Formats: structure tokens, C-alpha cells, sequence
């Protein structure tokens, strides 16, 4: 399991143990104690603090919106889900999944095994149906999701979350291109895209991060396309709402952290219907 998604688990877990909690994952904190970085992370001036707070608000406001992507997507039928690079998320067992719902999950072998066991050594186990396609999201990763039941001919609604900031910009293209030739009239995606100018903000929550303690986009690329803009002219009509937008409509915006007038220093959630 990278760290990344340790971190981002953590910070689910952070927010979860709160009286005044926007999501609740009841996973988290199980599968954070049993890698040993949410130690770090459980643990862990103005600008120091008010990143720490923007670390777990951010998780928590970006996990209420594709929880209610996926809420949503329920009400209107949807009954095909593919969770993209799953990592530690347990959308699978949390969310409320009518009967006949199928969820995949699509990661490399290692982080799926990682979590179904550290989750049955609790005692956990899914009530939906939930199914595991292991391999890498850069190869070919079509027949094995077909082979693992998907109904490419049924609305599918896909979540891309903590993905895209973390893939080449070439194969940003590719995986979309391949979830068009994957997905039904009337299928939905949501995704998190890549800040527009956001390397350097890892650097001072790195360095802010680190100061913490004591007590980076490798793929960062100018010519990344713009997600909303290349999903509108590939099929889909896609719409963007800005993390600092959507933090600021439910209350959680804190401007006290570096880079806070900068909107492009943060991501976009974008979401897709096929038409």
C-alpha cells in the first residue's frame, strides 16, 4: 500500500473520530493501524496548523462529494460502479448498495489483498457484491475487467480519485479513451484532476508537513489536457466544480494555508454523463 493512500485513509480515520464528522468511514481506521504510517499520521505555526486542518478537511470534503456521486448515481438506477486505483476506499462496504448492484474494484494485486484480509482479520466482510480486478491501470486493463463480469452494454457509473496527479499525461488520454469504449449512453464518471500549476504546494505541505514531525507530482506536466474540456469532445458532457468551491460551499475553506489565492495550485472534481 503506497503512502498516499495511507495518508489520505488516515485522514478519513481523523475526521471519522469527530463529533461534528462530514463523512464516516468506519474502515479507515482499521486499515491504517494495520500498515503503521497512520501511526505518523494519527499523530501529525499558523501555516503549519492550518495545513494539518487542510489535510483532513480536503479528504473530508472530497469524500462527501463522490460519496454523493455515487449516492446519486444509485437514485437515478445505476447499478454498474467501478472504483479506479481503489486503494484503501471501502465504498464497497459503507455505502448502501441496493440489491443487484455490482462494484468493482481495479488496483494492482498487492493493495487489493492488502485490504480484503486486513478487513476479514476484523471480522469484515462486504454485503454487496463486491468484485476485484488485480492489475495495473497503465496496461491492459479492459479484458480483465470484462473478464471479471462487467457488462460494458450497462450504465456504469466510474470514480477516478487520487489517480490522475499520479499518472503520466499520455496515459491520462489513454485511460479515458479506454473508459469511453467501456461505457453505455447514460454512464457517469467523476474525477479528480491534476491542480493546473501544482507541484509546488506538495513542497510547502511537504516542508510544513515535516515541521509537524519534528515537534511530489513526479508527472506534473504543462501539457496535461484539461479533463472537463477533452471529456466534451470525446463523448461526454462534463462539468467542473473547483475543490476550493466545493470546500467553501459546505463551510470547511480554510485561507489561512500557502497558496490559498491560488486556484490552480488545487485540484478540480469534474463529472461526466455518456451520451
Amino acid at each position: 500500500v503506497g503512502t498516499t493512500a495511507v495518508m489520505v485513509a488516515a485522514a478519513r480515520a481523523a475526521e471519522t473520530d469527530r463529533p461534528d464528522a462530514l463523512i464516516r468511514d468506519p474502515y479507515a481506521k482499521l486499515l491504517v493501524t494495520n500498515t503503521g504510517a497512520g501511526a505518523l499520521w494519527e499523530a501529525m505555526d499558523a501555516e503549519a496548523a492550518a495545513m494539518v486542518e487542510h489535510m483532513r478537511s480536503y479528504q473530508a470534503v472530497r469524500t462527501n462529494f463522490f460519496d454523493t456521486y455515487f449516492n446519486n448515481a444509485v437514485i437515478d438506477g445505476i447499478r454498474q460502479f467501478v472504483i479506479l486505483a481503489s486503494g484503501l476506499d471501502s465504498r464497497a462496504y459503507r455505502l448502501d448498495w441496493p440489491t443487484g448492484t455490482t462494484v468493482y474494484e481495479i488496483d494492482q494485486p498487492k493493495v487489493l489483498a492488502y485490504k480484503s484480509t486486513t478487513l476479514a482479520e476484523h471480522g469484515v466482510t462486504p454485503t454487496a457484491d463486491r468484485r476485484e480486478v488485480p492489475i495495473d491501470l497503465r496496461q491492459d486493463w479492459p479484458p480483465a475487467l470484462r473478464s471479471a463480469g462487467f457488462d460494458p452494454s450497462a450504465r456504469t457509473a466510474w470514480l477516478a480519485e487520487g489517480l490522475l496527479m499520479y499518472l503520466p499525461a499520455t496515459a491520462q488520454d489513454g485511460l479515458f479513451t479506454e473508459i469511453g469504449g467501456l461505457s453505455a449512453v447514460g454512464s457517469r464518471i467523476a474525477v479528480e484532476t491534476s491542480p493546473l500549476h501544482g507541484d509546488e504546494w506538495r513542497e510547502q505541505m511537504q516542508l510544513r508537513f515535516r515541521r509537524v514531525s519534528d515537534a511530489e507530482l513526479i508527472y506534473h506536466d504543462e501539457n496535461r489536457a484539461v479533463v472537463a474540456d477533452w471529456l466534451n469532445r470525446h463523448g461526454w458532457r462534463a462539468t467542473a466544480q473547483s475543490a476550493p468551491d466545493e470546500m467553501r460551499r459546505v463551510g470547511r475553506w480554510g485561507d489561512g494555508v500557502p497558496m490559498a489565492d491560488d486556484k490552480d495550485a488545487f485540484a478540480e472534481f469534474v463529472t461526466a454523463h455518456r451520451l
